[PDB]
């Protein structure tokens, strides 16, 4: 029942749901089954670095992911988010671990929305940045597992004390307020989004990946979504 749209950066390819036989970033419109996808060469224990862009002119959802000293990916999917989404959205990061795991930390995260009117002088924007997240985040909805203030980091899902990830693990957090991606005025409407994260796995194989993600405003984590489903989808159609 919820819509999703998300870009996911998925660490644990699972074949049968259509993944490509490598970490992967992807599309998602409305399915775990990315209408695009692109190899990544996922660094365990490296700080990446996410950005999401889009417009309402050329109506592509691209993004790119790098670490330092390395090549980056990049994919993108020629989508009218408009055609997809409500007018009001909520944003958000998400992650899961299934039987394979990693941690899902997220350093910082910034967004920005912006509608322009054919009115003079007339933008709407919200933008924010963190970079330090805190116990007692006000700001953020955390779902399932996520949690504030370990570090200054955002844990999406669960790791002990000594700071090992834990399986079958699922968290969210999304930004306090509604996000306006539509209005009947706006002759443009662009987003973007940017979050560093740390996935790391004691194990060989890691899973299941971290997505950011745009929402219907009232959205949770859906049942069974653990693992491959990476805390957006009740199931793999
Ligand atoms: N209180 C919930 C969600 C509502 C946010 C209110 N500041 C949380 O733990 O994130
Ligand atoms: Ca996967
Ligand atoms: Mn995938």
């Amino acid at each position: 029942a919820d819509t999703i749209v998300a870009v996911e950066l998925d660490t644990y390819p699972n074949t049968d749901i259509g993944d490509p036989s490598y970490p992967h970033i992807g599309i998602d419109i409305k399915s775990v089954r990315s209408k695009k996808t692109a190899k990544w060469n996922m660094q365990n224990g490296k700080v990446g670095t996410a950005h999401i862009i889009y417009n309402s002119v050329d109506k592509r959802l691209s993004a790119v992911v790098s670490y330092p000293n390395a090549d980056s990916a990049t994919v993108s999917y020629d989508v009218d988010l408009d055609n997809v989404l409500p007018e009001w959205v909520r944003v958000g990061l998400s992650a899961s671990t299934g039987l394979y795991k990693e941690t899902n930390t997220i350093l910082s995260w910034s967004f920005t929305s912006k509608l322009k009117s054919n009115s003079t002088h007339e933008t709407n924007a919200l933008h924010f940045m963190f970079n330090q997240f805190s116990k007692d985040q006000k700001d953020l909805i955390l779902q399932g597992d996520a949690t504030t203030g370990t570090d200054g980091n955002l844990e999406l899902t669960r790791v002990s004390s000594n700071g090992s990830p834990q399986g079958s693990s699922v968290g969210r957090a999304l930004f306090y307020a509604p996000v306006h991606i539509w209005e009947s005025s706006a002759v443009v409407a662009s987003f973007e989004a940017t979050f560093t994260f740390l996935i790391k796995s004691p194990d060989s194989h890691p899973a299941d990946g971290i997505a950011f993600f745009i929402s219907n405003i009232d959205s949770s984590i859906p049942s069974g979504s653990t693992g491959r489903l990476l805390g957006l989808f009740p199931d793999a159609n």
